[PDB]
This record gives C-alpha cells, structure tokens and sequence, in this order.
C-alpha cells in the first residue's frame, strides 16, 4: 500500500542524510510533511502526492550538483513503483522548491515563520558572527532586521487558504514578539 | 552636580570600553542602568549610588585581573570627587555584581530574561555550535534547554517588589514563548 511507501520513503531520506550532511535537517523535512498534511485535509488536492513530495523536495536540493538530484529522485519514485501518471506529478513540483504542489510549497514557506524562525534568526546570527539589534543599522547587519528584510513578508507569498491562516498566526508572533524584544531594548 | 558625574562616568565606562573588548557591551550596560532607575524610583533607595553602580559593575569584571579593577573603579570615583561616605557604598555592591545594592542586582538579572534572553540564547547557542532543540536530550545540550536549565527559575532570585513584577511578566513570555515553539516542532 501507499502508506507502506511514504513510510518506506520515510526511511529513504532519513537515511541519505546521514551519508553526508546530517540526520538533523530531518526535524526540519517532517515538519514540513505533518504541516503539508494537515494543510491538504483542510484544502483538498492528492495526500500520497503531496506526502511524497514534501518528503524529497530536499533530497534534490547539497544533493549534488544541479538537476542531478531530480534523476536521483526519479529513479527511486520507481523502486518504490510509482505510475508514471503520479510520479511525473510527485518530482514535478519537487522543481519548483497545481493544489497538491501549491500545498507543499505552503508547507514549506510557513516552516520560516513563528518562534522557530525567531530561534532559527538569532542561531544563525550568531554562527554568522553578528549582533542581534542595532539602531545605527535601521531595517532596509544584525538578525533582528533580517524580520523585516525577508520574513515579514513571506505571509503575503502563502497559496492556499489553511497556510494563510496559520501564517497570520504565525506572522502576528513573530511582530508581538518584536514588539516585547523592543520595550526591552529601551528598559520598559 | 551629581548628573554632570552620572554623565561624564557615561563616558569613562563608554570609552574603557574602546580600548579592548567592544563598545557593543554598553547598550547592556545602559539596558541594565536605564532598569535600575525605574526600578528606584518604584522602591525607593538612593538613584545617584544606585546609577554610579550599575554603570560600574561590569568595569570591575574581562577588567584585567581579579579583584585589580576594583581599585580602577576605586580611584575613579575619586578623580569624580565622591565622598568616601557614598563611595564606600557604590563601589561597595559593585563587589557583589542594602536597597541600593538589592535594585542593581535586580536591574541587572532582569536582564537575562525576556525577549532579548531568548535572543541572547540561541544567538550564544549559534556561536558555540548547537541545536536549538533535539527532543533526544530532554532538560536538567541544545540552545532551548538553557531555559530551564539557568534561566526560568531566575525570576525566584528578584529582590525587590518592582523587579519580581516585572520579572514575572518577562518570565511568563518566555513560557509562552517556548509553549509557541513547541507547538511548531510538531507542526501544530
Ligand atoms: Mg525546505
Ligand atoms: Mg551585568
């Protein structure tokens, strides 16, 4: 059965990432498919198709080299079986990152968005080797004004309507949160 | 007067700070000051000592050696002309970094909490090198566990009665904070 693949599918990619880069990058990959699931029964459009893509849009991103992954995922849709009729479907939209593909895509841009996303600003700030606020550099290089750079405004890129929704949510957050780190800034 | 002093020690701790380590350090020195004087004038004790102080304690810390800047702070206070009265007093807590000494500290561990603590984390958390979760090592090593591990059970340690206030709303946001991030690691 399907779910017997998008399990199986489940171990394909958790396994691949442990051949290089890291199991980590996981917690990120499923994240994104429960959040591609519970954005499909809310919206509509193939689950198996949306599962399964959602599952290797990554695997053909640090893959390799280019469009090489694409054949690297297309030769596994097919040991796994999968009529060409929904496979040519499933690593299609796996390109682009069509209601199951519009999904995914929802599915992926939400996962920058919320207290993570926060989280994930100031981690990599710090990485990177920066502050976290500055007033002398207002917003248009420190990771508060990354919000505002890029993020902000990836609630206004979200297709259908269930991610709409959560990306209010989430974008209000990400605002509130600005709003009490700043009162801080300034003792409040 | 007074405030010509509290003024020109803004520059002794704001130039001291060109030096060596990094003029960056004085919007927590401030952060913290700004804090003590709210705080003050909520609880009483006396501001001068307690701004002379907060803006001090940290020049006696990465200072150079020991118990060696206490004796920089020392005859500072002196070129400053500060009756051994009260200076025996401010240089005093700054040991220990009294209502006086009780709101510096208050106003100086607040600052760890809130927003910018957050922040401050997964920030130190991208420096160090971790993760910001990993449900695999559960707390008592990834950035959201310093939460519980050093930082929730801060708003215990608050002295006066503004401080604990205000603590308490900073604490509770980090609560809600990290009950949003859950929330999201499991695409809620
Ligand atoms: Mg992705
Ligand atoms: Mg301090």
């Amino acid at each position: 059965t399907k779910q017997e693949k998008i399990e199986k599918t489940i171990t394909f990619v958790k396994h691949i990432l442990e051949k290089d880069a890291s199991g980590h990058d996981w917690y990120h990959i499923r994240r994104v498919h429960k959040m591609a699931i519970s954005l499909s029964e809310q919206e509509g459009g193939n689950r198996f198709i949306i599962e399964m893509a959602a599952l290797l849009h990554d695997v053909a991103d640090l893959n390799e080299s280019e469009e090489a992954g694409m054949k690297k995922v297309s030769d596994w849709l097919e040991e796994l079986h999968v009529e060409e009729e929904e496979s040519k479907h499933v690593l299609h939209i796996i390109a682009n990152m069509s209601i199951e593909g519009k999904l995914v895509q929802d599915a992926d841009r939400l996962d920058a968005l919320g207290a993570i996303g926060i989280a994930r600003t100031f981690a990599y700030g710090g990485a990177k080797g920066r502050l976290m606020y500055d007033p002398t550099i207002p917003p248009r290089d420190p990771s508060l004004n990354h919000f505002y750079e890029k993020l902000l405004k990836l609630k206004d890129l979200m297709n259908t309507n269930a991610a709409k929704q959560e990306a209010e949510v989430r974008h209000r957050y990400m605002e509130q949160f600005i709003e009490q780190f700043m009162k801080e800034w300034n003792a409040q």
